[PDB]
């Protein structure tokens, strides 16, 4: 079985977060890689909120 619909690489994405230090407000840790289409290292920058 190989369903298309599972979004196994936003695990993997996720999986790099959860040994990040990130946050979820929006619960994006979830649904950012589907929003920031899985570029978390692009996400980073605004998931690591390096801005003042």
């Amino acid at each position: 079985g190989s369903p298309p619909e599972a979004d196994p690489r936003l695990i993997e994405s996720l999986s790099q977060m959860l040994s990040m230090g990130f946050s979820d407000e929006g619960g994006w840790l979830t649904r950012l890689l589907q929003t920031k289409n899985y570029d978390i290292g692009a996400a980073l920058d605004t998931i690591q909120y390096s801005k003042h």
